[PDB]
């Protein structure tokens, strides 16, 4: 037997932006109000308030290549 | 038994911006007002108030090369 | 049994930005209250109230090459 | 007369667990509210409120072997 | 008369466990509430009140040989 | 007469396990409150209230051999 396993890549993954910018991002400008009263917890609470997790994200290029070469005998 | 696995590949995958911006995200800019009065919680519980998790995502260029090449004998 | 496994890559991930900039991200701009009476909890509370975890991510490229190779016999 | 009594036990009670685990047992996570106005007992009273004798039972090997010999002349 | 009383017994109970764990019993997490008016009791009065006599047994081998062995003449 | 009373025994009752702990045990958790007024008793009163007698038994190993011999004439 044999198994020749021989593929040849040239690409290209390519970004041009002349400029990137002017961006803004402005989560939880209202007031958030929670009134909790004679409440009864029995088991995990898990309370997230106000603002949490919020991404800006701008990257001069994001370009991505993702590439599995797999064999199984 | 001979296999050859010469797969070739002179892809391009561009983008070209002549520019990006003037951008605006604006979440929960509305109030938010919880009022719980008498409840009761026999089993876990997750709570989110407000602004949570928004994402703002601004590339230059984003893009995506996927390739996957498998042999299976 | 001979296997010959001769994956060849000229590959390129790139970007070209001009200019990158003028990025706002301003989370949680509206006042947070939480008023509690007579509460009561029996097992674990996990709670962040304000603002938390907020990202911003300006990367001058962010572009990513993922590659993996695998042989099993 | 003669009586021989001889019976013989070469037997096995087994058992193999890999693993044992992740019990969760949660008796009365429910409220219990008794309210009782001008009642008249001419007799003994037994009251259980709330959460009594429950039991979890995890033996790593519940194994029972039960053996009676006997001779009546 | 000749009575030979010979039970010859080479048994084994047995049990392998590879790990015993994570159990967990919370009886009792509802709140009890009792209220008692102008009650009258002419006899003996037994009250158990909350969370009371709960077992957790967890024994790494909970085997039993139980062997009984009786001549009556 | 003879009786002869000769019960042989090389028998074993055993357990391996290969560990044995996280074990949690909360009776209780929720509040109890008791309230009498004006109760009228004319004999015995036994009352227990709150987290009582309650039991963790973890033995690493907790195998019984009970073992009766009984010879009436």
């Amino acid at each position: 037997v044999q198994i020749v396993y021989k593929p040849v890549d040239l690409s290209k993954v390519t970004s041009k932006c002349g400029s990137l910018g002017n961006i803004h991002h402005k989560p939880g400008g209202g007031q958030v109000e929670v009134k909790s009263e004679k409440l009864d917890f029995k088991d995990r609470v898990q309370s997230k308030i106000g603002s949490l997790d919020n991404i800006t994200h701008v990257p001069g290029g994001g370009n991505k290549k993702i590439e599995t070469h797999k064999l199984t005998f």
